[PDB]
């Protein structure tokens, strides 16, 4: 990895984890995107290959139930199909068939049942991921999802018509900046991955919420540092700020995460309910360190790409 991008507290003190279940996934997910013909049989081939977002999901949401990181695993491969169709549409100058694609996704996040066989596959993609996300945990979450998600939706719509008009936000095979769009839906995807809708006075304690505030914010200002030094395909101290923030984001939650696991002790009051939410808790936390890892290493690995 280049020194303008390393990250030694990264590789020394937060070690890779990977799911367990991790060899079973790849073959669910391309039959999956058979299935829904959400790709070309080539295009699934090609995603199928190598290097994929379910690698960054498997070394993330560890402790996940095995059918939610596969539905994690799907809605990542989707988000690889979605950012195609946003990025072709942006150079036909499809203004029209982007408009109506954005108005379909936030009405089949909404419904995806009666959505599951829409004629554009993206869409009828889109509503089964989201309706199998619904299926493990109460409405309540569901909603909150939803709620986040329609906010990403329209982030790729004001970047649409930014990058219809000259601005270029930042190729890359797999890139993780529109990914980094949906940083609230990671935050809330920790729950079914440890079986638990947190009450909103635990997920919205200071501890937790900074915590998962500096875990995905990581992602972007290293995303940013990532981006400086391929303007050659003043800088060095543009690279230096840029770093600087990135290191902030590590040290600050590496603080704000003792914290959290404070918390955690407190929740386990000796109850059973105590026990899960404290439970639910330490795996999320340990989740959101796991992010700078996966992310990290994603990013090394994707550049062989
Ligand atoms: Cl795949
Ligand atoms: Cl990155
Ligand atoms: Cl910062
Ligand atoms: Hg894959
Ligand atoms: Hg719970
Ligand atoms: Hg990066
Ligand atoms: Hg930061
Ligand atoms: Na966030």
């Amino acid at each position: 990895v280049p020194p303008s991008l390393r990250l030694p507290v990264i590789e020394a003190a937060f070690p890779r984890q990977l799911h367990p279940y991790w060899p079973k996934l790849q073959e669910t997910t391309r039959t999956w995107l058979l299935e829904k013909r959400l790709m070309p049989a080539d295009k699934v081939e090609e995603y199928a290959d190598g290097l994929c977002y379910t690698d960054l999901m498997a070394g993330y949401y560890l402790g996940a139930p095995d059918e939610v990181l596969q539905a994690i695993a799907d809605y990542s491969a989707w988000f690889f199909v979605w950012d195609d169709r946003h990025d072709r549409d942006i150079v036909h100058g499809r203004a029209g068939a982007w408009r109506r694609l954005r108005g379909l996704l936030h009405t089949a996040l909404d419904s995806p049942g009666d959505h599951l066989h829409h004629e554009d596959t993206l869409v009828a993609g889109f509503a089964d991921s989201v309706r199998r996300l619904y299926a493990f945990l109460p409405a309540t979450w569901n909603a909150r999802f939803a709620r986040h998600f329609h906010t990403v939706i329209e982030a790729y719509d004001r970047e649409f018509h930014n990058r219809t008009r000259g601005i270029v936000p930042g190729e890359e095979y797999l890139e993780l900046r529109r990914l980094t769009f949906a940083h609230w839906i990671w935050t809330d995807l920790l729950e079914p991955s440890s079986g638990c809708e947190l009450p909103d006075a635990v997920r919205k304690h200071p501890a937790y919420r900074r915590a998962a505030l500096l875990s995905q914010e990581f992602a972007a200002w290293y995303n940013d540092l990532c981006s400086l030094p391929k303007e050659i395909a003043t800088l060095e101290e543009a690279i230096g700020e840029v770093r600087r923030r990135v290191e902030e984001c590590i040290t600050e939650f590496l603080a704000v995460e003792r914290d959290a696991l404070r918390f955690a002790d407190e929740l386990a009051d000796g109850t059973v309910r105590g026990k899960e939410l404290s439970g639910a808790v330490r795996a999320n936390v340990g989740n959101m360190r796991n992010w700078f890892s996966s992310v990290y290493w994603f990013h090394h690995e994707s550049g062989r790409y």
